[PDB]
């Protein structure tokens, strides 16, 4: 039918700018990084005068990452770690706790806010070599683990981590710190699900007048965002969603839209894979709306 | 007949959300997109502001030389293909005293040392720099009306981010729209220089003609007006881009833009010249930008498709 198509024509595009509004808030971790990364890589890049293109201390490198923990607010944190004596020699640093650096003197800094919103450094000794499995079906280590295998940006499905005495579900954004061919070390931030959460939950209220909910899919099929349920972030979408929608969380093309009508619940299912910036990264939106609130100048059209 | 109406009505309305849902489609693509500049600025401010921050022990936290603040804008074009330059310029003696580094333009330096390298990519691809000292204190008019040190004044002047209104710019054989994206340089409540990027806007323009094609087999127009009023994007003809906008639209409509209302979709029926427009203002992160989205329509394609609607309602 004509009217329906042009019914359908602006929920698509309604969709596509959830789409838009989600890149930019899941992009923008990853240009941070970059940056620190871009800059980082010039402490093992030499200049004219054969030395260092930056010969900046361990110290002064923190205070880049403390720098964009303050004035980057909606980042929950921002970490780095070096591979054993990457820039300089881990012994002359070991023994030294509390500046982020393993026992051995490796540089593994993790800044994030403490109660007071001042920033404060975890050393990541715990994490960056653990093969411990987290419940959410992402190992401890693959934040570093998969940028030093792959070489490239890497972004890690939803996982738990303590923070400051809670656990605390996050989606880290990583890059490698690449001299020549040579991985170094790799720095990354993390976005916490209730930061996607909460942003996703105010666009829903926007859409159809908040009359449905949408999802946010992980590369594992998780839910990284869920407006419907908050107790249900990290958990499998096969355990929320519907047979019929599960199938359909099947039936996706590479990055196309697929369009279904639920009859047994009376609502329409649009789920649009999208990728994040030139990572290679595909996640997936849901959104499951009422046909009613689709169909309501149909339906009155119809009706009269 | 009063059923008529009440039915053409609601066709209409469901005709109208359609265009605004698309129109809301492209500002979202749009601020996507150039959230990507701001973003690497406002890495480059926050490391160079470090230069006056001190820390706990009184002294700065960042001791960097002039040379190694290059590197890193240096590196960021090295490592950003999609920017055109990268560009940064302190106030007079703003983290050291600039007659030491008096007579030395070869740097990016003004001829009395003030601060001020332009990083850009030679013929071969790699960077090199000038100093943007026959620009920064000019305040020149351009054809766009801005001054020609607007992507400094105005960050000095309002301490936030400015995005500079587009300016035509030569890119393989062909003229596209460039705007320059850039952030102050804050250490406490004291301005201390700005640092910016230049990106091209040619991919609107590609954005909003692949979006014209959707709606009535391509017959309507899309534009992008900057706040001087001028094309940054024109589907009906990549010649246009950089024009007033009032060279293809009604002038008092265009002078209506300053009134409009951020985000609020404006629709305006010019049954005179037989077009419907569709006006969507917007603007990008905490840059202040005033931005235009139109859509153009032939009334005589809507026309066509309410009989096509009503036609299937009177079959139904
Ligand atoms: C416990 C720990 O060190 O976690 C580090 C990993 N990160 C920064 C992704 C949470
Ligand atoms: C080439 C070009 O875009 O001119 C503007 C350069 N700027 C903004 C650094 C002075
Ligand atoms: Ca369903």
């Amino acid at each position: 039918g004509l009217l329906e198509k042009v019914i359908n024509e602006r929920l698509v595009a309604l969709a596509r700018a959830q789409v838009s509004q989600i890149q930019r808030e899941l992009e923008y971790p990853l240009t941070v990084v970059h940056g620190l990364a871009n800059s980082t890589r010039l402490l093992g890049e030499p200049g004219a005068d054969g030395m260092p293109q930056l010969n900046a201390s361990r110290d002064e490198i923190s205070a880049l990452l403390r720098s964009t923990v303050q004035n980057n607010p909606k980042l929950l944190d921002t970490f780095m770690a070096w591979e054993p004596n990457a820039f300089d020699t881990d012994a002359a640093f070991a023994g030294q706790p509390g500046k982020g650096y393993g026992p051995d003197g490796r540089y593994l800094p993790w800044w994030y806010r403490g109660a007071d919103g001042k920033p404060i450094v975890e050393a990541m000794a715990d994490s960056i070599d653990s093969e411990k499995l987290l419940p959410t079906g992402v190992r401890e280590n693959e934040f570093y683990a998969c940028p030093k295998e792959n070489k490239r940006p890497c972004i890690i499905d939803p996982a738990p981590y303590e923070m400051g005495g809670k656990t605390v579900m996050m989606s880290s954004f990583n890059v490698p710190i690449m001299v020549g061919d040579q991985f170094r070390g790799a720095v990354g931030a993390d976005l916490s699900l209730a930061f996607i959460q909460d942003l996703l939950k105010r666009a829903d209220q926007q859409l159809y007048d908040g009359a449905g909910e949408m999802a946010l899919i992980a590369s594992n099929g998780r839910l990284v965002a869920y407006t419907r349920d908050d107790s249900k972030l990290g958990e499998p979408a096969g355990s929320v969603l519907d047979g019929n929608e599960v199938d359909n969380l099947k039936n996706l093309t590479v990055d196309q839209p697929l369009y279904d009508i639920d009859a047994e619940h009376g609502h329409i299912e649009l789920f649009l894979p999208f990728t994040i910036a030139d990572s290679g990264v595909r996640w997936t939106l849901m959104l499951q709306i009422p046909q009613a609130a689709v169909f309501g100048e149909l339906q009155q059209l119809q009706g009269e």
